[PDB]
């Protein structure tokens, strides 16, 4: 019920647009069965209605060729009703129409030039001799002849506005050419269906917009007002101003625009006296609607507001909106990022009645959009925008319009050898082939990224899953951590249980529990924010905690979104332990990731993962199951694990055959990651050592090294050590014994 | 203005949003402002030897007035227009549904019983909404884009009971637009065990909103305050959220630090605020999740931030001493490790009632496994009573690890059988004890001796 | 004829002395289009409503002129985030400033540059496409880099034979 | 004060305390001390002009 003020209704009116073989600009093709469903004559005057309040005047007739439920209408009366082919358009009879008296008409400037002769003799005199052609107010239509075509457009028409042009009626080509932008702008206009993902809430908007205009009767029938206030709020990008100029396009009120600042000035009481003067105007030119755009920059707390200016406008606004008197058929819209910076007695019945979310779009929403943002753009057979759609994650409309830019810009950048900026024109052979595949789209995923997310950005060195050695199950583990609920969220509903968003990973120095991550940071289909231990904390008394809530509040909106802690044991210790850390900011901001977590509110798809040397000391509630819910052990790697990590650094290494990775991981037992990296690293720089010492030896002579080789690793093997010593070990297995000593029952098996 | 109402006598003046042109003289910066507030206190000491002219003023921040506005002379006589009880909402819906075509399915007293934190302009709002319902279940028979309406739809257009139902599913208090939370949807069913706690929590708000009289006849005050202590993961929050859906009383869920400012003041006028909302929309629920955060031992080290640390629970404290009797605020506060919490915030008149939630006993493990696959899919051969019994210390989040990570283990043998099927051609309909047994060899127990 | 249209907001960020500035002048002389250069602290004032007044009439001297190139120079200054931001001032100016850039009424012919050291401190709406769209990493120059930099500021020096820039370059 | 000063060219613009009306703009969290480093900024940047002025600070 909620988006039934969107369900399109099947109508004798109701038919789609399609193209005219031959019909001209001012008459159009209908089918003989429909002209009869609709008992119209051929040759009668028609009214044609369009998208965003625009209408035109054709001749029906009737075709065989004609689909029943189509109209053959070509690319003029198109452009008039700014409808496109497979557009839904309703056709209603004019009545009585009656012989222009006089018509004003004024051609297009870019049309206008290189035509010496008379426009209105030329074209104008036979393209309207003998024709009787209807045309209507503001309306465009083309005439062939002449060295270049030109455009006419109708300023004014008497009668008004519908009028049929007799060889009688004066027709006068002088007066100001019409610019060739101005056409442009009016045609790019935006309406309500270039707004993608927002359905439930453009019904919302056009039940308290569109409805009460439309019928009014409905409302004083049933005996109540609609409401007349509007709080639009979401993240930044989503489409606010979008809807507020959709809804100016395509309301017949009178719509005035407030910019946030604008209201203020020097003089006192002028602030006030500019916001009287705009609604006085609204009340003026009832019905109207006023859209107040960044409404948190005149409308914050008066509690909280040390100025004397801003809390009188504040309270001027809370008196037009709802005062003594009362507003006479006036809606006021506004839109904030932050709706809780409001004043609180502006967001109640009377101001600002309805407030709606225009939230991060999903999946389906987010196609919606780049089927919008591509409808103008040129596009191969290749491009698939529902891979597109499904790849980007956190996107907002405006990352999406973003990756569209971009895309075209890199189709550009790959014609741009072919031409030259220097010369003056582009070739035409490279305008016609120019079109955007899909490997452009492609590349701009690569480079796409949720503005949400640009502060917290770092880069990662790319490292694949293949880069680590061992650790198979926790590498199966991860994927399906992020994989699962993300691509099959209708498997977890059949079984009707919520996904394990929590993963720590604990172990000695150098195992690869950054490593891990780093590999979550490029193969998981999921957006990632990587988190220093300390950064979040702050020397203020409140950012402590207000960074962690801000992290999360990030991590939310980008959902699906990995957050990595990173030395998690910095953030998260024991609570109470130790006394004079900072007055106690230590412990709070421990108890607001607590509520992040897990708390009063519902679970989104973010998945925290901490790695931690020490996982002893990090409080037992952020270990709680819920709340890093998979304790994941990273060992030193065993023998198995030792030729895979070896391998794995070597793989993009020269190395000697000869050399035996088997007998490097059987000789070191307790060596690490790390240590193995390092045994590699020592032997390629006895390498660079001895290539060094061959070109110097080889220039002495005027006044070799292709490979790592054996006495390399063998050299570099005996510098060797074993960074993490037994006594380390047993205080990580410990952790791990308690852990599966906790549970008890040895292996766990059903009876029978 | 005050020229005009004397020469046309009797005369009354009204000056809407007092406070915007009386602030504190002290406060006050500007000196046109200043001037503005002492011509307001000279025009009152001439208007008392006016004749017949009276001055009314309405204000939604009566504290930011001029204290010498308040005086004898100058506004002496203050008329609180507060939020209404039963009746009145009664009342507001009847004069806010005369106009409106009601048919006769709709009950205005369980409308006016069902709205606790309303104040008028919600019931308005209210009503609005259950007309645009109505208008929205026509909504299928008259479209957007019609030339006119049918007569016969006009005709059957009405509001029902259930048009009123949606837009008290939809209402909530304008006073709360601020603190209101996304609460998953947890009945008291989704809770196991817990059995005495559960009466415990319903009586401890239902008898003192519902039967006021019977404690002034007894000679005894309810108690209005409850903490809830326990090791992790054993349902404190989880009891909240069952209260903040079951309960049938306002809820305001706070954060513990999200109070903190680290401006001079401002933590303490955020408690201030937080209790006053709570107010307005009595009876109503304050939630503090982990509440050792505000609640912290005073003098627990010097370099506070400023002392703001300790400033903020005894402007908890000094909230809580001040409301009472008539006022109906649970505050319920959910904390991890009780030790660390300030004595004064458990002493008798502040949170004085507590409440224990342990670690789950056996019989108590059976409904918690039984509540969490309550909704999905299991084999019949699956022993639950089994699993408590091994399960001996696992607490309640445990067991959801268990069950959680017994249908991730069914998702992946349908995964890789969906892809085992693609490739013939170029399942797991529930959970079973092998995906149950397996996955108990990864559970552990997080709450330790 | 690829039918989208260009982006028109350009940050450029990096650590004091790496050029965004000089890249700014030289955009101005070679570009033929309507300069107007800002620098942060310039554009407010101690009056209610004359910050964002002199934004508007840049921004619209610049829409006059179109088409135009605006640079905001030390954009930090002049715009830090709304929400840790007490003052009243700035927080208007920021939202003057994204109404500008991005707002009801477009700019079609207009493009925005600015200029900052610090790229996080910028109010976060700012970022986004259609106010600062795409962020140029002016950074530290490699050894080719600095070479040419070097033979940059030497072309009107007088050098002997004796000199060797890519040295130079090599120590640096 | 620069725009004096470079009316009044040749000058010396000496600034006593620099320490105290510019510090560092990450250190500080007053905005007007890093505003006020900006437009200093800015003066340098632009006396460079042949002005023959030349700004010290103590
Ligand atoms: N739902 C959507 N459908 C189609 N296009 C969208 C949608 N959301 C955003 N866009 C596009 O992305 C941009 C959004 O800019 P807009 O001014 O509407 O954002 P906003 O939410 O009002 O931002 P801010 O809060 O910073 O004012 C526009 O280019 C718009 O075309
Ligand atoms: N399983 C592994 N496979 C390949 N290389 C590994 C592996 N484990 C560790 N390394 C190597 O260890 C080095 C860095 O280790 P990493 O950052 O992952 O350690 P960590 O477990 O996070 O330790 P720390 O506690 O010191 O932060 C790299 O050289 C990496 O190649
Ligand atoms: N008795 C129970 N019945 C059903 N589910 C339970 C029960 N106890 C706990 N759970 C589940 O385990 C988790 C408990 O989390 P909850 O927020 O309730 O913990 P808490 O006791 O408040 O602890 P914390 O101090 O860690 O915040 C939830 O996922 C909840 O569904
Ligand atoms: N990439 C560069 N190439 C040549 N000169 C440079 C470069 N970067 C900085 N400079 C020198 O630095 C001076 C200007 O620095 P500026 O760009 O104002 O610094 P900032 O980027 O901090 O504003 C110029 O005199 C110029 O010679
Ligand atoms: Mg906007
Ligand atoms: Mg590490
Ligand atoms: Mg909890």
């Amino acid at each position: 019920l909620s988006t039934a003020i969107l369900k399109q209704k099947n109508r004798p009116n109701r038919l789609i647009v399609d193209e005219a073989i031959n019909e001209d600009n001012s008459v159009v093709s209908l089918s003989q069965p429909k002209m009869d469903e609709l008992q119209l004559f051929r040759g009668d005057t028609v009214l044609l209605k369009g998208k965003k309040r625009r209408e035109a005047v054709c001749i029906v007739l009737s075709d065989d060729t004609c689909s029943d439920e189509k109209i053959r209408m070509n690319r003029v009366v198109r452009n008039n009703l700014r409808v496109r082919l497979g557009d839904v358009i309703s056709i209603q009879p004019c009545p009585d129409v009656k012989y222009g008296k006089r018509i004003h008409v004024l051609p297009i400037d870019d049309t206008v030039e290189g035509i010496t002769g008379n426009l209105f003799e030329v074209y104008l005199k036979p393209y309207f001799l003998e024709a009787y052609r209807p045309i209507r107010k503001g309306d465009i239509f083309l005439v062939r002849g002449g060295m270049r075509a030109v455009e006419f457009k109708v300023v004014e028409t008497d009668p008004s506005p519908y009028c049929i042009v007799a060889p009688d009626t004066v027709i006068h080509c002088e007066g100001e050419p019409i610019k060739r932008e101005d056409e442009e702008e009016s045609l790019n206009e935006v309406g309500y269906d270039d707004i993608g993902g927002c359905r439930k809430q453009l019904a919302q908007i056009k039940e308290m917009v569109e409805l009460p205009l439309r019928h009014p009767a409905l409302f004083k029938e049933i005996g109540v007002k609609p409401p007349r206030g509007i709080l639009l709020y979401g993240p930044p990008g989503t489409g606010k101003t979008l809807i507020a100029r959709a809804v100016a396009n395509e309301t017949g009120a009178f719509f005035f625009l407030i910019n946030g600042p604008e209201i203020m000035s020097k003089l006192a009481g002028e602030s006030e006296s500019n916001l009287r003067k705009a609604f006085e105007e609204a009340e003026k030119n009832a019905p109207a609607i006023i859209f107040i755009d960044e409404l948190d920059a005149i409308a914050p707390k008066r509690e909280k507001t040390h100025g004397e200016v801003e809390r009188r406008i504040v309270s001027q606004l809370l008196t037009l909106m709802d005062g003594l008197k009362q507003r006479a058929h006036v809606i006021v819209m506004a839109a904030t990022n932050r709706p809780n910076s409001i004043d609180p007695a502006l967001r109640r019945f009377g101001r600002f009645d309805r407030e709606v979310d225009i939230g991060i779009p999903d999946a389906t929403g987010r196609l919606e959009i780049l089927q919008i943002h591509t409808k103008n753009m040129k596009l191969a057979d290749d491009v698939d925008l529902e891979q597109v759609a499904n790849e980007t994650h956190g996107h907002v409309g405006a990352d999406l319009a973003a990756l569209c830019s971009e895309a075209a810009l890199q189709a550009i950048r790959k014609k741009m050898d072919l031409i030259d900026l220097e010369d003056e024109t582009i070739d035409a052979e490279v305008m016609n082939s120019l079109a955007v595949t899909m490997d452009d789209f492609r590349w701009a995923l690569s480079q796409s990224n949720p503005s949400a997310l640009r502060e917290t950005v770092v880069e990662v060195p790319q490292v694949t899953w293949e880069d680590i050695g061992g650790l198979e199950d926790v590498k199966r583990e991860l994927q399906e951590l992020v994989q699962y609920p993300v691509e099959h969220p209708d498997k977890f509903l059949k079984f009707g249980m919520t996904p394990s968003k929590g993963v720590l990973f604990y172990g000695p120095p150098g195992c690869g529990k950054t490593l891990l991550a780093k590999a979550i940071a490029n193969e998981c289909q999921a957006n990632f924010i990587s988190i220093k231990g300390p950064e979040l904390l702050t020397m203020w008394f409140g950012e402590s905690e207000a960074n962690v809530r801000e992290i999360f509040d990030k991590a939310r909106q980008a959902a699906p979104c990995v957050l990595f802690f990173d030395q998690l044991d910095s953030i998260a210790k024991a609570r109470g332990g130790n006394i004079g850390d900072g007055g106690g900011a230590a412990d709070r901001v421990i108890n607001q990731i607590l509520t992040e977590m897990d708390g009063m509110s519902t679970k989104k798809n973010v998945f925290i993962i901490g790695a931690t040397n020490r996982p002893d000391i990090i409080d037992p509630a952020i270990l709680r199951p819920g709340r890093l819910d998979q304790l994941i052990y990273i060992p030193l790697p065993d023998e198995k694990s030792r030729v895979a990590i070896l391998k794995a650094n070597l793989r993009k290494s020269p190395v000697a055959k000869d050399v035996d990775l088997e007998f490097l991981a059987k000789m070191t037992n307790g060596f690490s990651g790390a240590d193995l990296t390092e045994i590699c690293q020592r032997a390629c720089k006895l390498a660079i050592r001895e290539s060094i010492e061959s070109e110097i030896r080889r220039e002495r002579e005027r006044q070799p090294v292709p490979e790592i080789r054996r006495d390399h690793f063998e050299e570099a093997m005996r510098f060797a050590r074993r960074s993490v010593s037994d006594n380390d070990i047993r205080k990580y297995e410990m952790f791990a014994q308690t852990l599966q000593q906790s549970r008890g029952f040895g292996s766990f098996r059903f009876p029978s």
